[PDB]
């Protein structure tokens, strides 16, 4: 019955592969969203504008017609990567911003400068590496080793931390300045990491930064449902082929797009914080990237739907986030 | 290539399942040891004389020719078990110990226990006759963050057990944190622990860096680093109620790598080469025969074992699968290269 009419929304953080997967995966998205941020992270990597708009138009190619999707490319920084390779491509409006996967930051500094020049978001998958830090403490060290002192080297730079899964983090950006924004994914708003280990391993729950302690979940609620307006919606929609998930290796990723939007909306209802639901969609993000809105609009409805067990492949399936799962909320 | 002979272990931990795979299975253990604990979560459980009696007999049938192994055998606790039927077993040698499974409110009577003081007409009986409680220590609270379910049970339920009944003797099976190693290490004669060749060589950064590790998934959980460096710390230093319990735990390659991933590792392959490898890299070799072959026996009031086998230092392979009858089973340490195995 109850219906939520809400300004069509964005997604600042997707992974949309290539070749087959992605004629697969676009269609969850483009439906939806009007726009995207495609990361970078290809095999081989997105690192040259040649690069950016082929595969923008593959992207494009596989957009069915009706659907006013626009994907937002981005450049996966490297050392090699020249600074005027990067402003090239973000004055012909093929990158609309940078990505930094965790040889060093210190490295890649004129890249950084030309970006901050140039006034290029730098996106940060936040976490610190080293084979001797615990995987559940590698965001809260990045922020101390890197972002903080990044951020005070580059004063004017704007940075989106991506997918925060920590109170580190949240705190840290809800006490930061108006060039410091955050996404986060439906995952961390929705589980910790019980859900993921209690009754079983669950693969399909394990993506990266890891789903940390319930107190961060927490956190993570709380910041979106106080109408913070630096914190905007970013899927990491990460899709893996079944078998690469359920394995003796699992890959790390959520398939989340089919069922990010209705999952977003009962977070925001159950922290009785709908009136700041739009703004997270399809409002905040635009802002700090200086987006227009989108102009159309879509409809939520709060009735139960069922998720698939699985979406085809060419060679084995994809298994979405939730599958066989009941979502409360829909998209009309 | 240096040899360590040592009188014959027993596997103080062990789940050796049923049917078919329990055919596959025995023979790892039965090989080596000279009697293990063989656990009672068969569905259903194993809960009186009667099903203990045949499992044994089962389990004895898929004894390899010429094998000297002995199954010790155990009784499930449920809210529903009888006193007087794990008194009678105990009595007639049929269970050598019970084994509490985690509390949980909406369990079956049949299957476990819902409270802990709901059972202490059963603990208490244990306490006058003799009989220890194994224990695996975790609280399974919603609430509860996994990796503190360990820490928590010793406050909330260990401690207050042992301060009700002073002459229980109980083993803290499958210990995994810092916090359990001080607890064991600081107690007294009537209280003991087993610990796994993977909570000594992992923590939990193997089982998620790169990858989910579902082969490394197991109950309880790997921990932080600090937590394995103190089992480590523990074993050797020659502390003599630490005693070897595998928690080989079986499961088929498709149970394992699964959307829900069954817990446990089938280490009976490797396990032995395994801790014989930690006991070695912590400069304690002199500790390995007593771990492996000493304090169990006598925490039990049983005899040490007085023949020997023999561990050569010696590189090989360790199968990347085992065949069932239906699916594989994937051994622990499976393709690597291993610095021990059994002459
Ligand atoms: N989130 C994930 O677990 N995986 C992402 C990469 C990323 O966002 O770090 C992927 O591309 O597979
Ligand atoms: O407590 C347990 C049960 C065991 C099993 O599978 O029997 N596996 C585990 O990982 N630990
Ligand atoms: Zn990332
Ligand atoms: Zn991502
Ligand atoms: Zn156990
Ligand atoms: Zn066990």
């Amino acid at each position: 019955s109850q219906v939520l009419k809400i300004r069509r929304p964005d997604d600042w953080h997707l992974h949309l592969r290539d070749g087959d997967m992605l004629k697969t995966v676009v269609p969850y998205t483009s439906e939806i969203y009007g726009r995207a941020i495609v990361m970078p992270n290809l095999a081989p990597p997105v690192t040259t504008v040649e690069a950016a708009v082929a595969y923008r138009q593959r992207i494009l190619d596989a957009v069915p017609a009706g659907h006013d999707f626009t994907p937002l490319m981005t450049c996966y920084l490297t050392d090699s990567l020249d600074p005027n390779e990067l402003e090239r491509g973000f004055n012909e409006g093929v990158f609309t911003a940078a990505k930094l996967y965790p040889t060093s930051v210190d490295a890649i500094m004129p890249v950084l400068e030309r970006m901050e020049k140039i006034g290029m978001p730098l996106l940060v998958h936040g976490e610190v590496t080293h084979a001797d830090i615990d995987i559940f403490d590698r965001e809260a060290r990045f922020i101390e080793s890197v972002m903080e002192p990044l951020r005070q080297r580059l004063t004017a730079l704007k940075v989106v931390f991506e997918h925060i899964t920590t109170k580190d983090a949240a705190d840290y950006v809800r006490d930061g300045n108006e060039r410091l924004a955050a996404t986060i994914t439906p995952q961390h708003l929705m589980f910790n990491r019980n859900h993921m280990l209690v009754g079983g391993v669950r693969p399909h729950l394990y993506c990266l930064p890891i789903l940390k302690r319930n107190i961060h979940q927490q956190a993570l609620r709380e910041l979106v449902a106080s109408g913070f307006n630096r914190v905007f919606l970013g899927t990491d929609s990460a899709p893996h082929a079944r078998h690469r998930k359920e394995s003796s290796c699992g890959c790390a990723g959520c398939f989340n797009a089919p069922t990010a939007l209705g999952s977003y909306a009962t977070v925001f209802e159950e922290m009785n914080a709908l009136q700041h639901f739009e703004a997270f969609c399809s409002v905040n993000g635009p802002q700090f990237y200086g987006l227009p809105v989108n102009d159309t609009f879509i409809e939520l409805v709060r009735e139960e739907q069922q998720v698939a067990e699985s979406i085809a492949l060419t060679d084995d399936t994809l298994v979405p986030f939730l599958a066989g799962e009941t979502v409360r909320w829909s998209v009309k």
